[PDB]
């Protein structure tokens, strides 16, 4: 909508108090000015009709306890944003600063998020398994690394390619979570899943195997479920992942650690230059390693440690 810029305040899903970005037309909306064509937040209204309405407020306070779930979805999708920008000089998700959008309060108990080809979406979980999914910084930005990846390699969601897609949003929700900087690690959604139930989360980078994903390429899922696997067999590569960053020995390789921001670096040459709608975790190793010498030539150390993680994981 056609308003003024203006800085509200909020309280997100896990208590803490934020700003936020809105834009001000007779209400407050959930409309960020300040990042491309713009970002906005709106409310699905427990349906699943979307994208639901543009989220209004009379006041420019976001204390509410509906109010929760909109205000993170809105910052996370900005600190996204700020990621992409900064960090690889992407602009938005397309190159193009295509404005973000997102949908809240979808449908009722619906312990799920999701980029559907045109937006986010987020349910605010049965409380039990999930609260509102938008709390989690790694979520949020691990949907809009699926807008990315739809933009740039493509990657069918099925089969190897599927779980590399899946990797890279695990990849980058991830590097995202380090890059606010607030509570870091390698697990994936621990901050909105299991409230009753403390230090789990949904998958682990770190070991993948913790919640029953293969950590290496002889013990990938070759079934139907789940889009043959690409939430299970994203376990290899994301173990791969960790290890270039933060080095480990694995099944007896070991892997020399070349940090996080190399590892994004790395991987986010691969999507963009490399990665195809068809590409398996074979064509993904050679992708990291030739992103790697173009970063840092074919004699450095990154472009070994490429090498020992993928070998560390059983792919050649
Ligand atoms: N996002 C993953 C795991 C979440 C499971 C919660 N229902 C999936 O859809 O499989
Ligand atoms: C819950 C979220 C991280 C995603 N839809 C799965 O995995
Ligand atoms: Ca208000
Ligand atoms: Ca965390
Ligand atoms: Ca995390
Ligand atoms: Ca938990
Ligand atoms: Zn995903």
């Amino acid at each position: 909508i056609t308003g003024t810029s203006t800085v509200g305040v909020g309280r997100g899903v896990l208590g803490d108090q934020k700003n936020i970005n809105t834009t001000y037309s007779t209400y407050y909306y959930l409309q960020d000015n300040t990042r491309g064509d713009g970002i906005f937040t709106y409310d699905a209204k427990y349906r699943t009709t979307l994208p639901g309405s543009l989220w209004a407020d009379a006041d420019n306070q976001f204390f509410a306890s509906y109010d929760a779930p909109a205000v993170d979805a809105h910052y996370y999708a900005g600190v996204t944003y700020d990621y992409y920008k900064n960090v690889h000089n992407r602009l938005s998700y397309d190159g193009n600063n295509a404005a973000i959008r997102s949908s809240v309060h979808y449908s009722q108990g619906y312990n799920n998020a999701f980029w559907n080809g045109s937006e986010m979406v987020y349910g605010d979980g049965d409380g039990q398994t999930f609260i509102p999914l938008s709390g989690g910084i790694d979520v949020v930005a691990h949907e809009l690394t699926h807008a990315v990846t739809d933009y740039t390699a493509g990657l069918i969601y099925q089969n190897e390619s599927g779980a590399i897609n899946e990797a890279i949003s695990d990849i980058f929700g991830t590097l995202v979570e380090f890059y606010a900087n607030k509570n870091p690690d390698w697990e994936i959604g621990e901050d909105v899943y299991t409230p009753g139930i403390s230090g789990d989360s949904l998958r682990s980078m770190s070991d993948p195997a913790k919640y029953g994903d293969p950590d290496h390429y002889s013990k990938r899922y070759t079934g139907t479920q789940d889009n043959g696997g690409v939430h299970i067999n994203s376990g290899i590569i994301n173990k791969a992942a960790y290890l270039i960053s933060q080095g480990g020995t694995h099944y007896g390789v070991s892997v020399v650690g070349i940090g996080r921001d190399k590892l994004g670096k790395i991987f986010y040459r691969a999507l963009t230059q490399y990665l195809t709608p068809t590409s398996n975790f074979s064509q993904l190793r050679a992708a990291a390693v030739q992103s790697a010498t173009d970063l840092y030539g074919s004699t450095s150390q990154e472009v070994a440690s490429v090498k020992q993680a993928f070998d560390a994981v059983g792919v050649k």
